C-alpha cells in the first residue's frame, strides 16, 4: 500500500565555507531527495533560557 | 505492503571548509537520498540554561 | 511486508577541511543513501546548563 | 623596479557542471588574482579549415 | 629589481562534475593565484585540417 | 635581482569526477600559485589533420 521509486537520479552538492556554529537541529539538505511518510514531531527545544550576557 | 525501490543512483558531495562547531542534532545531507517511514520525534534538548556570559 | 531494493548505486562524499569540534549527535551523510522504518527518537540532551563563562 | 605584493587574499571558485568539450585555448579563471607584465602574444591558431561537414 | 611577495592565501577551488575533452591547451584556474613577466607567446595550433566529417 | 617570497599559504583542491580525455596540453591548477618568470612558448601542435571521420 506504499510504493516509492526512485529512477535514474543525478544528485550534486557543492560547497566552499559553508560552516555551522553553535545551531539545533541543523539539517541542511541541498541537492537532496527526501521523503517522508506521516511523520509526527513533539520535539522540545529550549536553547538560551535564564540570565544571559547581562552587565 | 512497504516497497522502496532505488536503481540507478549518482550522489555526491563536494566540500572544502564546512567545519562544525557547538552544534546539537546537525545532520547535513547534502546529495543525499532518504526515505523516512512513520518516523515519531519526541526529543528534549535543553542547551544554554541557567546562568550564562554575565559580568 | 517491508522490501527495499537499492541497485546501480554510485555514492561519493569529498571532503577537505570539515572539521567537527565540541557536538551533540552531529551525524554527517553527505552524498549517502538512507533508509529508516518506524524510528522513535525519545532522546534528551542537556549540554550547557548551571553557570558558565561568567565574570 | 618591479615590485608586486599580495597580501591577505580570500579566493575561491565553486562550480558543478561546468564542463570543456573541443576548445582550444580554454583559460577559465574565475574568483583568480592574475598579474602579467609586459606580455607578448603572436600565436597562431587555425581550426577548423578545408572541407568539413559536407554532403 | 623583480621583487614579488605572496603573504597570508587562503585559496580554494571545488568542482563536481567539470569534465574536459577533446582541448588543445586547457588550462583551468580557478581560485589561483598567477603572476607571469614578460611572457611570450609564438605558439602554433592546427586542430582539425583537411577533409573531416564529410559523407 | 628576482626575489620570490610565499610565507603562510593555504590552498586546497576539491574535485570528484573533473575526468579527462583526449586533450593536448591540459594543465588543471585549481586553488594553486603560480609564479612564471620570462618564459618563451614556441610550441607546435597538430592534433587531427588529413582525413577523419569521412563516409
Amino acid at each position: 500500500k506504499v510504493q516509492i521509486i526512485n529512477k535514474k537520479l543525478d544528485l550534486s552538492n557543492v560547497q566552499s565555507k559553508c560552516g555551522s556554529k553553535d545551531n539545533i537541529k541543523h539539517v541542511p539538505g541541498g541537492g537532496s531527495v527526501q521523503i517522508v511518510y506521516k511523520p509526527v514531531d513533539l520535539s522540545k527545544v529550549t536553547s538560551k533560557c535564564g540570565s544571559l550576557g547581562n552587565i
